[PDB]
């Protein structure tokens, strides 16, 4: 039931690396899972239903990891604990990058998947400017920019960075580079006055 | 002649304010230039033609407007220098925010269209890493992060944050505060040990 369920989602990622969502058809999704094309019908409405379930898979497994992190912070200075942090999405999104890939091209096309993003951008967003207002009370960050702003724009760059990296785009930092840049920019913007 | 072409370019910059591309016409396009469909086919072979030399003509925009400050060194602290840079970039773009939007939607689609943005970016990376280099010769800023990889990162913060600003997403830095919150990343990353 949801085996099939799961084989139908695991051949759309498998494809997904050889091909973008427009060049795999139902057919292709059915057959790869074992099953005929009235009985994919039955578990999604449409291919792009797939992606959006794949997607929604990712951020989830992003997101948990995040909160078991929150969770159990790591005895560490300040760049190290941003490190980890930002390597929660590193991992998580760079060990599904053609979901990833597909997932962020379906956001011109797909309200779901425009507002599946959106909805943990800002959560997101809102975490990191809670643990920057912790470090001011804290008197370990000085009081800069406002801090949920200052997040935004923090958040908007490792989208950006973190998936031109993944992608191989022109151009891109290394994706061997990409976790120190990255760490670099948030301890410096965080931390610096 | 080229009064017909720029007629084009003004309908379709026009039109894109209120809808995108796809719900546009080359009969919405040559009605709204005072010319007919096939007159159109002389001077552009498709809509999405049409959005490629507006987006070449808003980024040699930008472009040329950056040549003139390189040349023109307005007399600053290091702040003002970034912020002045930037805000070509903010002025620019933010001038023309539908073809902005378009041509960002448009790199999914169309291979110039991405390569346009692609051939400006690596240039406008490589000379924001010239300008960082310069600054750590003459002892100004420290020599932490490769400066290209460093150039990379903070020019795809600013794509990406300048962007979703000018589209009003959710999430995005409210547009009167994005040049204040990149001015503030860019100095410190570039600036802070
Ligand atoms: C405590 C924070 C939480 C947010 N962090 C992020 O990297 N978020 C971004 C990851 C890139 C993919 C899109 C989502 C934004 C750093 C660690
Ligand atoms: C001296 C530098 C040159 C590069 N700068 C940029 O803002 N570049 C970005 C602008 C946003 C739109 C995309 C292009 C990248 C800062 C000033």
């Amino acid at each position: 039931g949801d085996d099939r369920e799961l084989a139908i989602l695991a051949t759309a990622e498998n494809l997904l690396e050889d091909r973008p969502l427009a060049d795999i058809s139902v057919d292709d999704l059915a057959k790869g899972a074992g099953i005929s094309r009235p009985t994919f019908y039955f578990y999604f409405p449409s291919k792009e239903a797939v992606l959006l379930t794949l997607l929604d898979r990712v951020v989830n497994q992003a997101d948990m990891a995040l909160q078991t992190l929150a969770e159990n912070p790591a005895d560490t200075d300040r760049e190290n604990m941003w490190r980890t942090g930002i390597n929660v999405f590193f991992e998580t999104f760079g060990s599904h990058k053609a979901v990833t890939r597909a997932g962020q091209a379906a956001r011109a096309t797909s309200v779901e998947v425009a507002e599946l993003w959106s909805t943990f951008m800002q959560k997101w967003i809102a975490y990191t400017a809670a643990v920057i207002d912790a470090e001011r009370d804290r008197g370990a960050a000085p009081r800069t920019l406002p801090a949920h702003e200052l997040a935004t724009a923090l958040n908007l760059m490792n989208e950006r960075t973190l998936f031109a990296s993944f992608a191989g785009e022109q151009p891109s930092v290394p994706e061997a580079r990409v976790l120190d840049t990255l760490v670099h920019i948030w301890v410096t913007s965080i931390y610096g006055e």
